[PDB]
């Protein structure tokens, strides 16, 4: 095998994360005149999660700031008035499929993330852990010197790393879920995707 | 013209880094069996050149996790000794005829990067500063790019994919590897010349 790892990114990767009253927020965008869908929603507020000063809560205006729109007065206002700083996490119907099947079929895998108490719950919440071999910014080398190179980055923007000598250490792939990315190709749209590129590349 | 705007990173893309020393640190990695030559030195280089507490000032131990080499008490030793924590930047030849080219040609054009101080006095030294409709030295890069608008194209070292939009992202990059880096992406530039050359494709 050329490659014995697999590095995963979390949200928008393994986990999406949403508005509680997501079809709310998004009538609210939609009378200030953004008629985005809920994936464009959901993108957003999981990048919006990682922003947060440490109970995890999205602010609004990194919302906005994420989604490119400019912090009305108002839109912030009936943002907060939807309850936008409550979400829920829920985990993509193809994650445990995939990392199972990775595992199973011989690669170690790393998880590359941020707010470790959250994701740590989380990670307890949907019976993650048991599949990582490490879990990682600088952590980063550690756990990909654990896991092994060549490896492979699977992720919704974590896109290009930096690691080694002559060469790149990590190959990545780019997975999106919500169609944010049309003008990147070699992109894939879900786990089984995500799966056979990883099974073409060696 | 689909693209008004051209975001560009800073070290590795405009201006590079090296060791002032940088032959006695290639003898030392090879004295310790990591035979790389020196363009392998100078790209992870300018990439420990981000990680300073800070006067510019490498840290062997950031040099050493960047290329991917486990940190010997002897290997650390021996960089010291070799004053690797003295670096100088330089800037690449095409730099500037490709800036002033992209905006001659009707881009705006936005410098993303970091340690601000160190990078406003090289902008200084190097006469860079005038190129640039926004500086996003975090947030204030969101603001660079709403200033110089969008869709923009973003030309890094690797910054890569950038996640600013609501239906779609407003910013698609380009990989510049001046140092032969990344051969498993292709797509990839090599030189401004190139880059130049891909953003006139893209639209």
């Amino acid at each position: 095998m050329k490659y014995k790892a697999v590095l995963v990114d979390f949200g928008n990767t393994l986990v999406g994360f949403k508005p509680v009253f997501y079809e709310k927020v998004y009538q609210v965008l939609k009378d200030n005149g953004y008629d985005l869908d809920l994936r464009k929603v959901f993108r957003a507020y999981a990048k919006a999660m990682g922003m947060i000063n440490y109970l995890e809560h999205v602010d609004p205006k990194d919302f906005l700031y994420i989604l490119g729109i400019y912090p009305s007065e108002r839109l912030v206002k009936e943002l907060k008035e939807a309850d936008i700083r409550d979400g829920e996490a829920f985990l993509y119907d193809d994650t445990l499929e995939f990392l199972e099947g990775l595992k199973s079929n011989g690669y170690k895998l790393a998880l590359v993330s941020n707010a470790s108490p959250r994701v740590k719950t989380l990670l307890e919440k949907f019976d993650l852990k048991k599949y990582f071999d490490a879990l990682a910014p600088k952590i980063f080398g550690f756990a990909l010197a654990k896991v092994g190179y060549p490896a492979v980055h699977v992720g919704d923007i974590y896109e290009l790393d930096y690691i080694g000598a002559k060469r790149s250490y990590v190959d990545p792939i780019l997975l999106d879920r919500y169609d944010f990315y049309p003008d990147v190709r070699d992109r894939v749209k879900n786990l089984r995707e995500a799966l056979q590129k990883i099974e073409e590349m060696n």
